[PDB]
């Protein structure tokens, strides 16, 4: 009597040395133990034969033919060791038994002699812990307790091993003290998210700052690999920091290119004919993979960068009032705008230290399409884009710094009869201490159509963006996405089991998460890394996301929750979300509350399937273990805050999961995918602004009456800095080809429960359904003013689905770049 079975494996190089005593197979008995009540193990069982039968199966995948001696009285197998005796790892797929039992084990099984334990891997049932077949329990708490480690070690590539550690890694005191950073997390002065632990040891000039590595290590199998190297942006990063940038830099030492731009022409011509660079400089990048897909090029001189989708129909449009304000409501960063209540705007920084921070934008000054501001405000529609106290407590830093100048902005936004918003006033502020160097003040700024009037209007705007931008970066996308999910990610492998219910509903959405933010760790948010060299902050750019999350708030990423303490939407029962926006056409909010939706009905019916009431949820070990670590040490630092969810009710649990998922997928979608397609013309999206407004009488002055495109270029970003930043959006806005967008899953036998897997498919029954009704909102007429502008770029950020590559739409799963 033997159990016909099935091996699917991909070769580390993407068959017959497989056979022999090379790999080898043990069942394990979900129903009969041994004298110790954990499952019967069978005999060592290898590979007999490769099975060239079934045309379903693709993807460089192989499959082989075994036979397991396995009679009826070792009971029903639910798990498996496996132990490779060949010298390279290989990619094990999956595992099927015949008369039908699955194994989904999409993991990465490295030499025997490399590991403490055998490799175990459980069938594709689904149990709370209490619903544990007795048999597996053992096996099931062993599997979690190898997965947490202990807490010590330098991690090595075929580890498994998942753990917390502060961002302490980002400094590179041992090369320089200029390249020392404050260690985030840990202490109330820089509170931060836990990342993984990579344990590689301290530097050798501060104990506190763990020391560099080429390889930044990530638990095994979440080091995604791909069939096709195109498909590896994450690796684009490093490659970009360490080999294009480098190339790039010598073409400006060497004076080959003009340092700065000197007309907006010169931007344009970059996705038109391209720039010319030494023909060094291109060998240097056609050949990379991943950075090689970035730029058309004649294979000599010449380096194209893609049209931007922001100039596809207008090249000018950007530069319209009507465009700046749309892009706070559909734009890359379409998150911040609030309502403004009360006016003047007030401010809660300390007037001891800034100077009084009273506003100086009048009322009476503004252009309300004849409103009164009283009435203005009583009608919601007066907001605003506030930047004056995030930003003021780090201006005079910033400023200090060679080639940086920035003010805190506020812009003042009116709620047009219309729909559509605009700009009315721009204050920039400066803080004033007796005693400053400086003479520069703060100043407002209105709207003007000519003279040297608009150009200061136009530097107004550029100020702005400036802040919006390097917020945009930091915030909204690396700190509340990449950053906050990590916690949640190391927990969840820690904590829950795979057999988990909600290990199952919740790591689809941890895709490639872990991955992409340790290479961002090493080249991206590093002391001298990407970010640090083309935005605004420079080396005080991720200090500044720290400052930030002391007001992170767990419950506030919701999006109700978001739209009503922003003020843009004001809880309403009447309505089919429980909430009216302020803003009807807002189209981020809009399209995001139908999302968010869709996502809340998974999780509510999905629950229910495992927890039938709120005490179920108390009594699971493993998913208080989940929560209570996820709080206490991911994001430890906030563990004294109330707003925290207590996890001991049905509700509770389908809010954190509804929020967890959010983030991941919808959230990080809308701020991460249009970043090429609106800031790839970096007049649109400034990442820096260099000097700050002329005072008359000057030939600073005088340049803004005579070449205005000149002025401001010279205030925004430079020329090589701009290459660097375009370059890196460019990967970021792009989705490889493999990729698993919400309502899908890698593999359709995930869990057994057919309960389950109908669930999944109504969601994305759903998720069609609301793209087709996106889609009747883009081809609304009377929505054009917001969902397209005068730049005519349809918002499609949130439609769910999308093939590969620059499209500007598609959510998936997780935060996967
Ligand atoms: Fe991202």
């Amino acid at each position: 009597h033997k159990i016909k079975g099935t091996v699917v494996l991909m070769p580390k190089n993407e068959l017959n040395a497989f056979l022999g005593r090379s790999v080898s197979l043990q069942l394990i008995s979900a129903t009969k133990a041994d004298a110790h009540g954990k499952g019967k193990v069978g005999k060592d069982t290898f590979l007999e034969g490769i099975n060239t039968s079934l045309p379903t199966l693709g993807a460089g995948e192989s499959a082989f033919n075994i036979h397991f001696e396995w009679d009826g009285s070792m009971g029903i197998p639910g798990a498996f060791y496996i132990k490779n005796y060949m010298q390279v790892e290989f990619f094990l797929k999956s595992l099927t038994l015949e008369a039908t039992i699955r194994f989904v084990c999409n993991s990465w099984v490295y030499n025997t002699k490399l590991y403490k334990s055998v490799r175990i891997f459980f069938a594709n049932h689904t149990y709370v812990p209490s619903e544990t077949p007795a048999p597996l329990v053992s096996y099931r708490e062993e599997e979690l307790k190898s997965l947490r480690g202990n807490g010590t070690g330098e991690r090595k590539e075929y580890d498994r091993i998942y753990d917390y550690d502060v961002y302490n890694d980002l400094g590179n005191p041992d090369k320089s003290e200029k390249l020392a950073r404050p260690v985030l997390g840990g202490s109330s002065t820089f509170p931060y998210p836990r990342r993984g632990r990579t344990g590689r040891g301290p530097t050798v000039t501060d104990p506190n700052t763990e020391k560099q590595g080429e390889v930044f290590y990530v638990p095994r199998d979440e080091n995604l690999g791909h069939l096709k190297s195109k498909d590896a942006l994450e690796i684009g990063t490093k490659s970009l920091s360490q080999i294009v940038q480098p190339a790039f830099e010598s073409a400006f030492d060497l004076k080959s290119t003009p340092i700065e731009f000197h007309s907006f022409q010169d931007v344009h011509d970059l996705y038109e004919g391209g720039i010319k660079l030494p023909r060094d400089v291109i060998s240097t990048i056609i050949p990379l993979p991943v950075i090689k897909e970035l730029y058309r090029t004649d294979g000599q001189h010449i380096l194209k960068f893609p049209q931007p989708h922001v100039v596809q129909v207008s090249q000018s449009a950007w530069m319209t009032d009507e465009e700046f304000a749309r892009e706070m409501i559909a734009g890359v960063n379409p998150c911040v705008i609030r309502g403004l209540e009360e006016f003047p705007p007030k401010s809660n920084l300390d007037p001891a230290i800034y100077g009084d921070q009273s506003s100086k934008i009048t009322a009476d000054s503004l252009d309300l399409d004849g409103y009164t501001m009283d009435e203005a405000l009583g009608s919601r529609r007066l907001f605003m884009l506030d930047y004056h106290d995030i930003f003021m407590p780090y201006v005079r830093q910033i400023n200090q710094l060679n080639s940086a100048k920035t003010y805190a902005t506020r812009t003042i936004l009116f709620l047009r009869e219309d729909g559509t918003l605009k700009p009315v006033a721009i204050e920039l502020s400066l803080p004033h201490s007796a005693g400053d160097l400086s003479a520069a003040v703060s100043q407002v700024v209105l709207p003007a159509k000519e003279g040297v009037e608009s150009t200061i209007w136009l530097l107004a705007k550029a100020y702005v963006i400036v802040n919006d931008s390097c917020y945009h970066a930091l915030m909204s996308h690396w700190l509340n996405t990449h950053a906050a999910m990590e916690p949640f990610v190391i927990a969840t492998h820690r904590h829950l089991s795979v057999l988990h219910p909600i290990y199952k509903l919740l790591t689809p959405h941890y895709r490639n998460n872990m991955n992409i933010n340790a290479l961002a760790r090493q080249s991206l948010i590093n002391a001298n890394g990407i970010i640090e060299t083309t935005f605004l902050p420079s080396k005080y750019s991720v200090e500044m996301s720290s400052a930030v999350y002391k007001n992170w708030v767990f419950t506030d990423q919701a999006l109700p929750a978001d739209l009503i303490k922003r003020g843009v939407a004001i809880k309403d029962p009447s309505t089919p979300h429980g909430v009216r926006l302020l803003i009807e056409d807002y189209p981020y909010a809009a399209d995001g509350l139908e999302i968010w939706a869709a996502i809340k009905t998974w999780v509510q019916e999905y629950v229910p399937l495992y927890y039938a009431r709120d005490d179920d949820v108390k009594n699971d070990s493993e998913l208080q273990h989940w929560w209570k670590e996820a709080v206490e040490k991911g994001h430890g630092d906030l563990k004294d805050k109330p707003w925290w969810p207590k996890l001991q009710t049905l509700e509770d649990l389908v809010e954190v999961c509804l929020i967890i998922i959010w983030i991941a997928s919808a959230l990080h979608a809308a701020v991460n995918f249009g970043q090429y397609p609106y800031g790839g013309l970096i007049m649109n999206r400034p990442t820096a602004s260099r000097r700050l407004l002329p005072e008359k009488g000057t030939p600073e002055y005088e340049e803004m009456i005579n070449n205005h495109e000149k002025a401001y270029l010279r205030t925004i970003t430079s020329k090589l800095p701009t290459l660097i930043s375009l370059s890196v959006i460019e990967i970021l806005s792009t989705h490889a080809s493999d990729e698993v967008y919400l309502g899908q899953r890698d593999n359709p036998h995930w869990t057994s429960d057919s309960k389950a897997l109908q669930a999944f498919q109504k969601f994305g029954n759903k998720l069609k359904e609301i793209e087709e009704k996106l889609v009747r909102r883009n081809n609304d007429p009377s929505l054009q003013g917001n969902r397209l502008g005068p730049v005519q770029l349809p918002y499609t950020l949130l439609y769910p689905s999308s093939e590969e590559g620059l499209t500007f739409r598609g959510i998936p799963n997780s935060i996967s770049i």
